[PDB]
């Protein structure tokens, strides 16, 4: 039976028997390549005290399906629109949360919204360089950033 | 300032200003290939109500570094030992948790512990087949499972 300890803004905390469970909205993430650069983003993330390398991402809002949320986050975080293709999904950490992330590829990007606001910093970077900087200890990845880098190396070269 | 709402067994829930933060132990995950098959594992995960395809993984325990935890989880979940190489790390979902996962490659596997207990099910599967089953809607991934599949396609073929 699920017993709620905390009902919040993007999460709830529940106990289910002996299990501590964090309910969390589903998410999307968008992989985009242009001229050999991947579209990363960075923001301060208070949970970790730093700004990891991510790709455009966010929570699915009421009424949206993953494709629509992916469109919205690409536009809101980077001012771009593209033709989106669903790739795959993953549970971020199924040992404690139900957050599920739906990953899309974006092609044929166009700037639809003009951008020196760095709430969300747009970081175009070759994925090879992102991986090298991470191997040198100079940047951290989110799961979405790492998935973007690995997907590129696997399928986009 | 961090205010604790809940102090638990693998997580704490805190508020930091407007931010809801789940503190969680760091984790490890191990990518291993043998005869073209990747070493996946499955377990029932109450947070998601299903058993996603993962790779051997778990929490770093007091006193351990990531390499040691990776050795331990490979042995405890699959009965194997190997020569381990650190690959990269990622934050599972830095918008709300500090869980950081350290990913290793295992080579030269040997069975050191004998295995029909399916608490943790060992699932050797070609990564191409894992990806096809997921694309057909027949299995879900954890982040670690997806990272293993993408890493294989990028660097191990």
């Amino acid at each position: 039976e699920r017993t709620y300890l905390y009902r919040g803004r993007i999460l709830n905390l529940a106990l289910e028997g002996r299990y501590e469970i964090v309910e969390h909205k589903p998410a999307v993430a968008v992989i985009a390549l242009r001229e050999g650069r991947m579209l990363f983003v960075r923001q301060m993330r208070p949970a970790v005290g730093l700004a990891p390398l991510e790709i455009p991402a966010g929570l699915i809002e009421p009424g949206e399906d993953p494709l629509e949320a992916a469109r919205r986050e690409l536009a809101e975080e980077t001012g771009l629109s593209g033709d989106l293709t669903y790739l795959f999904s993953y549970f971020v950490s199924p040992g404690f949360t139900d957050e599920k992330t739906h990953v899309f590829l974006a092609e044929n990007l166009k700037e639809v919204e003009a951008h020196e606001d760095e709430a969300i910093e747009v970081v175009w970077m070759r994925p090879e360089e992102a991986l090298e900087r991470h191997q040198r200890g100079e940047v951290e990845f989110s799961a979405t950033g790492l998935v973007g880098v690995l997907y590129y190396h696997a399928f986009l070269r």
